[PDB]
């Protein structure tokens, strides 16, 4: 298992524009297009992202290309963030994947708001971080995914994904 296979399980793959768990137009492997309620705005963001006239449909290679860019961007957002970088550098390889998963889903600003959890993760107080991570809108809106990510931070293994 790795970050790509992990996010592919958590996000799925859809080749036509869909609404994500928040109701936002998304495509591919959790690639958010726009938070605007307009499907035309979505289609236009999609054409710009792919570089051709898509009419709301992309190929699998195209979905995987966006996915590669989004994973790369998530990692880069962590390393550029003063609150996230020292935590990420402190973690082993598996728990680093959990951090990337969170940033991918909710963005670098959202995750940087888990101040208390980040501190517990940095201190390797795994069971305590896990309890604190779950007291979140994140956990209450998407409990099955959040449980898998939290289990990954708690154990440092891929058990929740096998
Ligand atoms: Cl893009
Ligand atoms: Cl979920």
């Amino acid at each position: 298992m790795n970050i790509f296979e992990m996010l592919r399980i958590d996000e799925g793959l859809r080749l036509k524009i869909y609404k994500d768990t928040e109701g936002y137009y998304t495509i591919g492997i959790g690639h958010l297009l726009t938070k605007s309620p307009s499907l035309n705005a979505a289609k236009s963001e999609l054409d710009k992202a792919i570089g051709r006239n898509t009419n709301g449909v992309i190929t699998k290679d195209e979905a995987e290309k966006l996915f590669n860019q989004d994973v790369d961007a998530a990692v880069r957002g962590i390393l550029r963030n003063a609150k996230l970088k020292p935590v990420y550098d402190s973690l082993d390889a598996v728990r680093r994947a959990a951090a990337i998963n969170m940033v991918f889903q909710m963005g670098e600003t959202g995750v940087a708001g888990f101040t208390n959890s980040l501190r517990m993760l940095q201190q390797k107080r795994w069971d305590e971080a896990a309890v604190n991570l779950a007291k979140s809108r994140w956990y209450n809106q998407t409990p099955n995914r959040a449980k898998r990510v939290i289990t990954t931070f708690r154990t440092g293994t891929w058990d929740a994904y096998k």
